[PDB]
């Protein structure tokens, strides 16, 4: 039959059409327990292939290779394929099963979310259950067309995948609520209203506050970020950003993957410029939360609680989490910290300063140090301004900017109205850098990275090859066992690929984010 023909052709391709042994005899002797799925793990680049190549150089190669492959397929590869193991995971399991044929180091001790990463493949994850989140900032609009179309494109392409959607009914007017419910019914989507969830999570009040405070420093992406760490909302399948495409070629037929931790995230890594004292590059793992996988396991709730306790701590005192951000160098931040202002008041105050259309208000907000930096002033220039600021009106301050640095605005200094706009525009260049950490380091991937162990814990001296990748260093352990993006069928552009050089990240940084409030 064509099935046997297809299998045989795949096998001969995998083993490089070698004539050093008789592949017909070998194929015939293995075919009783050989599937297309297993043959992938015999290909060049695999541990199994590497072992075969060394056996070819020794005596009795025909028999030794048959004995090796029969056992490797029966005991390691085929069981791995059925369980949803990746090629990396199968390579490791083969190396472990055949220490006489493959020299390797032991699994290093790596801690991720308070848990030692395992190579047991014991945590199981469903790829056919997907949850996304949409909180509308416009009461008349349940969801924009882009997001509706994204969900349809996932539903029409795939059943029988279960699609769950968290939203807020309180954010929608009655018509929009009816439309949301109608949409979800038509698309066979399980709807979850965040307004009435039963949970004891400390994150739940914070989510409700983020949404209640829209227009007053709340943020719907921050609300969405926090939902992902409540066990009543997420306990199996994947979280995926609502608009992530599915890569059909990556769908696993058993709809199951595994990992070495009970919660996996989107990961990559960045190889640094050389650092002191040996002029060597460092590999630093990077992570994102646009794809999260949750194991069907009690340990999932345990790990999630560690992260939730960290996020609660950040919300309760955000100034530590923000200590190294641009905003931390402003007078406004220092005042807020002394006053114990909350995250909403911090975000709203920043937005207010940049909506003020006032250089004087911007000065009071930034303080002299950051005002100096933003407007590229000399120390003597900012000293004079700061000494006399209690006497200035708006025009007085503009006159000093014009005298001190007309080049910044290409000597368009004769029209004061235009000059003011140009200086305000220079300041607005920095708004995104001030604002984004107020989500990223608070509820976002910055906070989560820290919750799970922080940079130091995920950064190591860069080391390369040789041969098939094995989990024998910390970044390789995370790459093999902890990365939801590689294993899942969802497409992301949020972060660098694994082992990307810092000078060529190839990540688009978008300007008009959905969750950045405008400042004009
Ligand atoms: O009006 C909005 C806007 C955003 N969101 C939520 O926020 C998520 C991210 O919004 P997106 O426009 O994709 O922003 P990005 O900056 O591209 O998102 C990144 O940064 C966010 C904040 O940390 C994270 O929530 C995302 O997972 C991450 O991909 C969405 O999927 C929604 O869940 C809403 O619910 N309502
Ligand atoms: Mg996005």
């Amino acid at each position: 039959s064509n099935e046997l023909s297809k299998l045989r052709m795949r096998f001969f391709s995998a083993l490089n059409h070698t004539s050093e042994i008789d592949l017909h005899t070998l194929f015939d002797n293995l075919k009783s327990n050989l599937t297309l799925g297993s043959i992938e793990h015999l290909q060049e680049g695999s541990v199994t292939y590497a072992i075969i190549q060394e056996l070819l150089k020794g005596a009795d190669a025909q028999k030794k290779i048959e004995s090796f492959l029969k056992g490797a397929i029966k005991n390691v590869i085929h069981p791995g394929v059925i369980k949803g193991l990746t090629p990396n995971e199968i390579n490791w399991n083969v190396a472990k099963a055949y220490p006489e044929y493959y020299e390797h180091e032991k699994l290093p001790d790596v801690t991720f979310g308070g848990f030692k990463v395992r190579d047991s493949n014991e945590f199981k994850f469903k790829t056919n259950v997907q949850t996304s989140i949409w909180f509308s900032i416009k009461p008349e609009l349940f969801m924009p067309s882009k997001q509706q179309e994204a969900l349809k494109r996932r539903r029409e392409q795939y059943p029988g995948c279960k699609i769950r959607l968290i939203y807020s009914s309180s954010l929608l007017n009655p018509e929009a609520n009816r439309q949301m419910k109608a949409f979800a019914k038509k698309q066979n989507i399980s709807l979850i209203d965040i307004d009435s969830v039963k949970t004891d999570s400390p994150l739940y009040p914070l989510i409700k506050a983020e949404l209640a405070n829209l227009g007053m420093g709340g943020n719907p992406a921050a609300a969405s970020d926090l939902c992902r760490w409540i066990p009543e909302l997420f306990n199996e399948g994947f979280y995926v950003d609502i608009d992530l495409p599915v890569d059909s070629s990556k769908i696993v037929e058993g709809h199951q993957i595994t990992g070495g931790v009970p919660i996996m995230l989107n990961m990559g890594s960045i190889i640094s410029e050389p650092i002191a004292p040996h002029h060597r590059r460092q590999e630093a793992v990077c992570m994102a939360t646009d794809i999260i996988a949750y194991a069907n396991d009690r340990e999932t709730q345990v790990m999630m609680d560690t992260v939730a306790l960290h996020l609660k701590n950040i919300y309760d005192d955000p100034y530590t989490a923000l200590k190294d951000t641009p905003l931390a160098q402003t007078a406004f931040f220092n005042r807020c910290e002394e006053e114990g202002k909350n995250i909403f008041e911090l975000r709203k105050g920043l937005q207010d300063a940049f909506r003020s259309d006032s250089l004087l208000e911007l000065y009071v907000f930034l303080g002299p140090a950051k005002f100096k930096e933003v407007f590229k002033l000399k120390e003597t220039q900012i000293k004079y301004i700061d000494d006399h600021i209690s006497e200035f009106n708006e025009h007085d301050l503009l006159l000093h900017l014009i005298s001190d640095n007309p080049s910044e605005i290409n000597q368009h200094t004769l029209d004061f109205g235009r000059a003011k706009v140009m200086y305000m525009d220079i300041a607005k260049e920095h708004y995104s850098a001030f604002y984004k950490p107020l989500v990223e380091e608070i509820s976002g991937p910055g906070a989560i990275y820290n919750a799970l162990g922080g940079a130091s814990n995920f950064t190591t001296t860069h080391r390369r090859s040789t041969g098939p990748m094995l989990p024998t260093t910390p970044p390789r352990v995370l790459q093999v066992f902890c990365d939801a993006h590689d294993k899942g069928p969802f497409v992301s552009d949020n972060i660098a690929r694994w082992q990307t050089n810092v000078r060529e990240l190839g990540v688009l940084n978008r300007e008009g984010l959905s969750w950045l409030p405008s400042v004009g």
